[PDB]
């Protein structure tokens, strides 16, 4: 067991106060956890709009890396 | 003197015949004239029309070198 739990550091609520608290906190939860449906779409990415010198090293370290990083 | 000269390897022409020979050869000699320079114009060069993978090594050894070579 290595999840970080909610801790009541001070105070001792009754079961009904604990239930009210946890229901409120869960309603205040951040919604869906993360946007797992996010999809890669590199069309018109800003790095493709830059002018690069034909001998520019940023062709390797900026342009190519941005296209290839996954 | 280290020019490569015309040599008459066989025969001994009279001066009139040497003059006829040299006049005809000098009229045949033609084309380049003075060493004019073809002006560099890279617009629409074939290497720019090729598809290169983003990680293609030919971006260095073909595309860039063709643009930079002088």
């Amino acid at each position: 067991d290595h999840e970080a739990h909610i801790k009541v550091l001070r105070g001792e609520p009754t079961p009904e106060e604990m239930a009210a608290l946890m229901a409120v906190l869960a309603s205040a939860g951040g919604g869906p956890a993360e946007p797992v449906k996010k999809e890669r779409n590199m069309w018109g990415h800003p790095v493709d709009k830059l002018r690069y010198s034909v001998f520019s090293w940023q062709r390797v370290t900026l342009l190519e890396r941005t296209h290839m990083r996954r």
